[PDB]
């Protein structure tokens, strides 16, 4: 049925982090990791919950989450498997640290 109101907001911040605007830092996180396609071949071994914004997507749509807390848990595990794995001054976690500079200021403004 009907997101409730602060999912709403949740949808909305995730159709922007997929949107053109943040394309240059957000496009690492739009799908899983594939890790055999990237040579990473220790990255399940070491994350061991991924997660990624198709992910996020799919369980917006499917309405698994119940709350916005939820919905940021899932966010920020996605960074925080980003920072897990790679090291700090990697490209990648630039682009991570970016992009979740635009999450947690919308997010903080969640209607009430
Ligand atoms: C060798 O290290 C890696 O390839 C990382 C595992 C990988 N780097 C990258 C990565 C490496 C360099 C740049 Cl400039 C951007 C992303 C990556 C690439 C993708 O291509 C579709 C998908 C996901 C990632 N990603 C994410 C997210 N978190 N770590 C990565
Ligand atoms: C870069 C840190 O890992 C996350 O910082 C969030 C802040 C709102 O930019
Ligand atoms: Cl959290």
């Amino acid at each position: 049925g009907k997101l409730s109101e602060q999912l709403k907001h949740c949808n909305g911040i995730l159709k922007e982090l997929l949107s053109k605007k943040h394309a240059a830092y957000a496009w690492p996180f739009y799908k899983p990791v594939d890790a055999s396609a990237l040579g990473v071949h220790d990255y399940h071994d070491i994350i061991k919950h991924p997660m990624d914004l198709s992910t996020v997507k799919r369980k917006m749509e499917n309405r698994d989450y119940r709350d916005a807390q939820e919905f940021a848990a899932d966010v920020r595990l996605m960074f925080s498997n980003c920072y897990k794995y790679n090291p700090p001054d990697h490209d990648v976690v630039a682009m991570a640290r970016k992009l979740q500079d635009v999450f947690e200021f919308r997010y903080a403004k969640m209607p009430d």
